[PDB]
């Protein structure tokens, strides 16, 4: 169970999301803290959405999509597409992080710390998503130090 839409999330909504992403890659081979780092970037990217779109803009392929906004949302799309999988689906959008951690796509290594290094590391969820957030996100405004908060926040409230 999993809300999917072009639409901001609440508080409880995202948690339901946020469960489910923490169970699927616990059985990939992430950390908890890994895990809760990407989570408190994907609430400011989508409120942890698969099915958002920035802006609400739904259909512009230029802009971001999805848990983490891919931008271009071509690259994401043109791969599930590719694939053969659905691209608007928590787990098509759940099996591209884990193909970029396979492949080092998406991430640049800006904090001494590699996408691999980063599933497994131990650190404190606030300091990982910190690193997601420069490594993996990049996005125009650098200061979001929400996202830390937010990372602690999951840590704290999901099994
Ligand atoms: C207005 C705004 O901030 N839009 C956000 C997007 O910028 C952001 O997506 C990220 O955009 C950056 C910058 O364009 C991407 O980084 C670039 O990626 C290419 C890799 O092909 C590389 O050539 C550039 O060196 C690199 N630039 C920089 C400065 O790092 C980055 O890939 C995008 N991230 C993702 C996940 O697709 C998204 C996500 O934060 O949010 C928009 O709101």
């Amino acid at each position: 169970m999993v809300y999917v839409s072009n639409k901001y999330l609440t508080m409880s909504e995202m948690k339901v999301n946020a469960q489910y992403i923490l169970n699927y890659l616990s059985s990939n081979g992430w950390t908890k803290q890994a895990i809760c780092g990407m989570l408190g970037n994907m609430q400011s990217e989508s409120t942890i959405n698969p099915g958002l779109w920035q802006n609400l803009d739904e259909g512009n392929t230029s802009l971001g999509f999805g848990l983490v906004q891919w931008t271009p949302a071509s690259n994401y799309i043109n791969w599930a597409n590719s694939q053969g999988l659905p691209y608007k689906n928590m787990d098509s959008e759940l099996k591209r992080i884990i193909w970029e951690v396979n492949n080092n796509a998406q991430w640049i290594n800006l904090r001494d710390m590699t996408f691999k290094e980063y599933i497994k590391s131990t650190k404190t969820p606030r300091e990982l998503a910190m690193i997601f957030l420069a490594s993996y996100e990049r996005p125009a405004n650098p200061n979001q130090p929400e996202r830390g908060d937010q990372a602690e926040y999951w840590y704290k409230n999901l099994s």
